[PDB]
């Protein structure tokens, strides 16, 4: 799994579970095309986001639905959702985490590539 | 000044200074119009990005070219940039301040909401 | 002043106020002497933490009761206190701010230092 | 492995090996009392540093020395060390990752609680 992510409620000290995610890649164009959809589980992850075959050299956005998220816990979110735009495989094709940490008010993104 | 900004930079500790933002508004289409721009000053901050009369109900984009401003001193980043998106003063007219932490492979944003 | 705090609430959006905050400078045994005390204003700042002169070369703990601010909001705090060490003034005198940002299982501290 | 922590470098988007972790418990006299040591690993992890049964309720403190890894890359830390104290155990036995994330002047630390 080349692409992974790893999400975590700094509120309640637990891993995100339920939060919507989705990943496009920029056009020729310069366009969002979505690639693929899934939602966190458990452990604040989602197996098989994309393939090794889909996953190519390019622009890539992962959208990540944090307003939802809050609703469910009965706070007051601020931000709409969380993109973290980036390119991939420009110089060789490796694997990248995208981890993301929540707060109602705040949130912090980090990637690990391998 | 009812929208401020605040950037700093984890890896010198100093304010980033020189970071290239733009604001923009989403219109009931989903296409985003450009209300602002600037560019941070020695402290990390923007004076006069937007006015209270321009500054209405509705989904605002701050976006921070921060490619640009890692590449001017010689580090790698991996963001193409960091957008923060948001509603405001849908429940009255309120103060925000986005502020934003950088480093080449990471980024915290923060908002603080006044009235 | 050389030394400035500014602490903010991740979870409601406003700058945490009320705040506990002590200064300690290590002593060469090691002990750590309390230098300063003060609380968070309604900016999550203080005013006048110490001088110049008292400010010297050394080893600084900032120290925020972070547990106590959770608690009377009644939210179930993770973390003691955070505690925030570092060497000031040994490259010549400058100005630090100790930037904290807060939830109930984590917290993000930054530096920003100036001269 | 009832206390595990993850580091990761927020500058060069890898987990930080090599990083000096102690832990203490706090006494009934309140004093600091080391209960073991060990060093992370290429994952920013760090295997068996405590044992179920010595990990009993109190208060703890796990200690990094961000200072010497930021040295080991050339470049210029803020901080002496990170410290993390928090209460565990105190309603049930249960586990507990202390997540911390690096950059010369600034860190974030995060706790997973299962
Ligand atoms: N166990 C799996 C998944 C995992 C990845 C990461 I990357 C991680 O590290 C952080 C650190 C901080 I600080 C955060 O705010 C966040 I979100 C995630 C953690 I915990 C777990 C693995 O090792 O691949
Ligand atoms: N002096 C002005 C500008 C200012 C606003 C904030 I909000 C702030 O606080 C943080 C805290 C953390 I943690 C960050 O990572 C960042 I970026 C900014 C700081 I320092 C300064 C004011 O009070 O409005």
């Amino acid at each position: 799994c080349p692409l992974m992510v790893k999400v975590l409620d700094a509120v309640r000290g637990v891993p995100a579970s339920n939060v919507a995610v989705k990943v496009f890649k920029q056009d020729e164009s310069g366009s969002w095309q979505q690639l693929s959809t899934g939602v966190t589980n458990e452990t604040g992850e989602i197996h098989n986001l994309i393939t090794e075959e889909a996953f190519t050299e390019g622009v890539y956005k992962v959208h990540f639905d944090t307003k939802t998220y809050w609703k469910s816990l009965g706070l007051t979110p601020f931000y709409e959702y969380a993109d973290v735009v980036f390119t991939a495989n420009d110089a060789g094709h490796r694997h990248y985490t995208i981890a993301l940490l929540l707060s109602p008010y705040s949130y912090s993104t980090t990637a690990v590539v391998s």
